[PDB]
């Protein structure tokens, strides 16, 4: 119970972090070329099979911005990606591979924080009524979020690295396509969106019976 009162404390913090940070960047708006994006990528993609605009629409101001929030919007960090992966997808074989990643990974994992610390505030007065079972998973939920965000962040440093360390990755678009996929194979992205959906799920269950 000591115990108890830190553990929320704990994940109201983690809840209250992940909603300050996205107003904060939310307000940092974006350039018109979307951080140098907008012509070669969000421009020729979609967000989802079932979209009609392009991702570089008003439309989808929200989604680039959790996209940013997800690489911890350092523009420096967004910008040099950015360029790298203009080159794949300036490939039509190899844009779908940048869509995945982009979307699939990144902003599927900065979605689920968000959604996730939603919901968690939305019942904040009512966490003392649950079970420390419960407390504990969504404490350890936050944690493997944390961890799915913070690989995301490792491969695409490591991919600016490889880039920039490797002419070839420069001047042979193929070589750059296997580079970016032996870090997003195609059980990777299935397991990150199972787990993500079973995070999600979860929390509502968890908070069923506190609405």
């Amino acid at each position: 119970d000591p115990e108890v009162a830190k553990l929320i404390q704990k994940i109201l913090d983690r809840s209250e972090n992940i909603i300050q940070i996205s107003e904060m960047d939310s307000s940092r708006g974006e350039p018109n070329d979307q951080f140098g994006m907008r012509a070669e990528i969000f421009s020729k993609i979609f967000f989802n099979a079932n979209s009609t605009v392009h991702f570089d629409s008003h439309e989808y101001t929200e989604e680039r911005r959790m996209l940013y929030t997800s690489l911890n919007f350092n523009e420096g960090k967004i910008f040099n990606l950015g360029q790298i992966l203009s080159k794949l997808s300036q490939d039509s074989n190899y844009r779908g591979l940048v869509k995945e990643t982009l979307i699939n990974r990144g902003f599927s994992i900065q979605l689920a924080m968000e959604e996730i610390s939603a919901k968690i505030l939305n019942v904040k007065d009512k966490l003392q009524q649950l079970n420390k079972p419960n407390l504990e998973t969504l404490y350890n939920d936050f944690e493997k979020l944390t961890s799915l965000k913070e690989k995301w962040l490792k491969d695409t440093d490591d991919l600016i690295d490889e880039y920039n360390t490797n002419p070839d990755l420069q001047t042979d678009v193929s070589k750059l396509n296997d580079t970016l996929r032996s870090k997003n194979s195609r059980a990777q992205f299935a397991n990150i969106h199972d787990i993500i959906l079973d995070l999600v799920n979860t929390t509502t269950n968890i908070l069923a019976p506190i609405q």
